[PDB]
């Protein structure tokens, strides 16, 4: 079958941990007050949750609820684990209460407010140095979530909530994030399909903290080439295609041919033969000022089929395309 893989980096955290830290079928939920926090507005819904702005009224305190649509226990409870252990990390969401809600009996998770701007409309107005700063914001997460045996699994811009103002970021929404566990089999059906990762689109189960960086990848080519998404696939053999057409097929089927993977026939007459192509076919003259030598130099470092070959977080912290940034913090 498969060849087996390991993560480069932060490869065994989990094990030196009491399993307490990642064993979260086990962790005891502590609740809080339902009464304590009042609905001010709805803000969003999706399949697993609706999201309201609140307040405490114990302080006046603005304060963010997402009610949980029924999903297993052991979900709420990894989601719960996750954001407990990563509270206080540089730019992670915090999580600040857990309640029972009492109309449907379901669970509450209680946030920290932060003061996000149009995500949409964000995009719009970036810089240049603004989307150097911000990538450097998220790996700074990442890295830490990593270096904690934590892996994403979902890094899109919705997961990203910006205060521009306040030039503060936070990434939120770790109710797909998982432990790492070297050897472990993961689930591929996960992530929003233009973020998915080669890995997950052929069904490579023994994937790692990687899976964050292609994401990331796709986050930064987006930005840097005004293309949202920039590999737009029709579904999840499409999105492969999407990806070959750029990265090439000669890459994928070395990828394939490395770890012994199994690929679905469905793939098979689709893939075809697709010569790697040059980054420059994506600058025009209206994202140019987005895009440097530094840009497209990382962004090349990111996007690799071989999850083992991607920057980590850490590495990419120290690329070129940061250096003025790094230069500006510690000033
Ligand atoms: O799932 C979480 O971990 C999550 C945590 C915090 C917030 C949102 C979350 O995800 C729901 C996304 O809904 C977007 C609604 N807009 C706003 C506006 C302001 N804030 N401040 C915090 C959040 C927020 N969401």
């Amino acid at each position: 079958g498969p060849v087996p893989s390991r993560a480069r980096v932060y490869t065994d955290v989990n094990t030196h941990r009491p399993r307490e830290y990642w064993d979260y079928e086990s962790h005891v939920v502590e609740w809080g007050n339902q009464d304590d926090y009042q609905l001010v507005r709805k803000l969003g819904r999706g399949k697993y949750s609706e999201v309201f702005e609140a307040i405490n009224i114990t302080n006046n305190e603005k304060v963010v609820v997402k009610i949980l649509k029924p999903v297993k226990k052991k979900k709420i409870k990894r989601e719960i684990k996750i954001l407990e252990n990563l509270r206080g990390g540089p730019n992670i969401i915090t999580l600040a209460d857990i309640v029972k809600d009492p109309v449907s009996r379901t669970p509450a998770l209680v946030f920290e407010h932060v003061n996000n701007t149009d995500f949409k409309q964000l995009y719009q107005t970036l810089t240049d140095y603004d989307i150097r700063f911000y990538m450097y914001e998220i790996l700074k997460a990442l890295d830490y979530c990593h270096s904690m045996g934590i892996m994403h699994r979902d890094v899109k811009p919705h997961n990203v909530m910006i205060d521009h103002e306040h030039r503060k970021l936070r990434l939120i929404d770790w109710g797909l994030a998982e432990f790492y566990h070297p050897g472990q089999e993961y689930n591929v059906r996960v992530a929003s399909r233009y973020f998915k990762g080669p890995e997950l689109l052929v069904d490579y189960q023994m994937y790692d903290y990687s899976l964050d960086m292609w994401s990331l990848g796709c986050m930064l080519a987006s930005m840097i080439f005004r293309k949202e998404p920039f590999f737009h696939g029709h579904d999840n053999y499409d999105q492969l295609v999407r990806i070959a057409k750029v990265l090439g097929t000669e890459d994928l089927y070395d990828y394939i041919d490395k770890y012994n993977i199994e690929l679905d026939p469905r793939f098979n007459d689709i893939l075809g033969r697709h010569s790697r192509k040059r980054w420059e076919r994506f600058v025009h003259s209206e994202n140019q000022h987005l895009v440097s030598p530094e840009a497209l130099d990382f962004l090349d470092k990111l996007l690799r089929y071989d999850h083992q070959s991607r920057l980590t977080a850490r590495e990419a912290m120290e690329h070129p395309y940061f250096y003025t940034v790094v230069k500006d913090q510690a000033r």
